[PDB]
């Protein structure tokens, strides 16, 4: 009774990226298999990284997305 | 300025949902078939609804993805 | 008894898009609120429309996964 | 096929899932951080595990799925 079987979306954050360009996110909580948090995104590029939900870096991403 | 009526994954926000078993949500902005914000959720039993972006209620929903 | 307009993410089938720079597309059975079947699907330019999953329209998109 | 040192999504098949309660599942083909075919899924318990699309596990998803 806990999880088994643990498996994280993305690895670590992937602030590799800048956002700009980007189009949509999505954001999950720490599931079972992901006790950390786990909020994936999307860029203009239809493809997906991830980015954090602990730090003013992701707080840029939600502040773009009201600005709008 | 925007347009209006297109392709609005969602129409409305549909706060109808209250925040707490949730389990996660994604933002889109305003696209061009969805010049209006364009915000998606998932509920723990996987379906999916839809809230807004520029009011209290869905920063409840974010705070509540930081308290753990 | 369970079969009426609820909230289908998609209405109708958004077959006016073409299956060619596609990037990746959900498949969702029908739910409660969504008694049809409810595919939606996502272009190269990070948007999203949908499609059917009972013509060979959709198998043209599956078919066009598995050629690569 | 694959540059060298890429990201993909989900690593290896998630097969360790059995389809059956499944909801809903996502299908990306092999992009530039991902030169494998990369599909994810999601459960009942709105969850996510990915599976793979080039044998017959995935074809009793969508059988299961134009079963209704």
């Amino acid at each position: 009774m806990s999880a088994k079987e643990l498996r994280c979306q993305c690895v670590k954050t992937t602030s590799q990226v800048r956002p700009r360009h980007i189009t949509s996110l999505e954001v999950i909580k720490a599931g079972p298999h992901c006790p950390t948090a786990q909020l994936i995104a999307t860029l203009k590029n239809g493809r997906k990284i991830c980015l954090d939900l602990q730090a003013p870096l992701y707080k840029k991403i939600i502040k773009k997305l009201l600005e709008s």
